[PDB]
Order: structure tokens, then sequence, then C-alpha cells
């Protein structure tokens, strides 16, 4: 730990498009992702974009997990921002990779609140 | 050339009383969404311990978020917008002003690049 939090900005490509358009399943998988990471969920809110697409946010202790899907393109924008030694955003990543069946992913890990800056 | 634009922002040396004011953070975040041109879907703001605010404004197909650390004068801000007439930099400007940040660091990501997804 050299920062308040760790933030994964993930591009998920060639996903299962049925899953990407399933608002209930996406919400379920996001909550399980949060459980896998060690995080505690404060609130969650998921919405059906029309005609296709799911958007959701899981608020955790001091930060968030988010997903925005484009079923028509097989694409999801995922963000996994966790704080604390106890919580591992890569565990959420792995769950979602498997839940969405992405064939290609790109992930960047940012530090949020570096100790040497704050 | 992408489905969305996403600003990952570090705000430093902010007004610490603002950072711990959940009502004001909600107002300013909603104002920031308005400035950007985004449509609000839902908004949820939390203040929980002994300080610190978390807020999310869910917009059409993406989000604006803030998580504050009053004890450090720091806020973690994310401004993810989609579509050509929504401008996340207008949200940035509003929040920079509202929070009285003296120093900022911002990464702008292209989320869903057309060349990566395979869109002409």
């Amino acid at each position: 730990m050299k920062s308040l939090g760790r933030h994964l900005v993930a591009e998920f490509y060639e996903c299962d498009r049925e899953v990407l358009d399933n608002v209930q399943l996406i919400e379920q998988e996001m909550k399980q992702a949060a459980y896998e990471s060690g995080a505690t969920i404060v609130t969650s809110t998921f919405h059906r974009f029309l005609p296709y697409g799911v958007s959701g946010v899981v608020v955790i202790s001091e930060s968030h997990l988010t997903i925005h899907t484009w079923p028509e393109y097989g694409y999801a924008a995922i963000d996994l921002f966790t704080c604390g030694e106890d919580v591992d955003p890569w565990k959420a990543f792995e769950h979602l990779k498997k839940a969405l069946k992405a064939k290609r992913v790109h992930v960047v890990e940012h530090e949020r609140g570096r100790y040497d800056e704050i």
C-alpha cells in the first residue's frame, strides 16, 4: 500500500451479449464480485438502458465498483476501485471475467490518493 | 472515437469542510452533471463513520462519482460520460471550483474505442 486505494479501469471485449443485456444477472454477478474482493457493500443500483445495455454501481466502504455494458458491441466498461489492505480488486476482476465470458481484456491499475501526494 | 470519455481525477488541498458536507457534495455533484449536459438516472450520497462522503450520480449509460477524505483534503473524482454532447470537462470545472482544489491530476481515458471494439 502506497495509496488510499487501488483502481482497476477495465475494458472487456467479446463478452456474452445475452449476459451483458441481463440486468438481474449483471447485478447478481457484481455483488458476488464485491464479495470475492472482501469488500462491504453499502448500496447498489442497476438500470436497463434502452434498447439494450445495463449500467450499475456498487458503493463500497469508501469507493465503488461499476459496470456499463454495450450488448450490441460485446463490450463492457468496468471499474473496480477498492480501499484497504483487506480488499483485492483483482478478485472482482476475475469473477467478472468469468461471469461475462470476455475473450479479450485490457486493465490498467491506478493508485488513488498516493501517500506521497496527500 | 470511443463510446465514452472518462476523467480519473485526483483533487488535492480542497476545502475540508466542503469535503465533509454530504448535502453540499450532493448539490455540487448534481450541478456538475447539469453543467456537463448529462441526464441523471439516479443519485446516492453517503456520509459514514467519523467523516468522509461517497457519492454517485448515475447518468444515462455511465457515472459521475466522488469519494472524499476530509482529513487529507483529498477527493477521488471520476467523470465518465458518453456521447458527443456531454462534456465531462464542464463537470470537472464545476467541481474544481466548488471544492476549492489547489492542485489536480487528471487522466482521460477513452472507454470503448471504436478501433478496439471494431466499429467504423
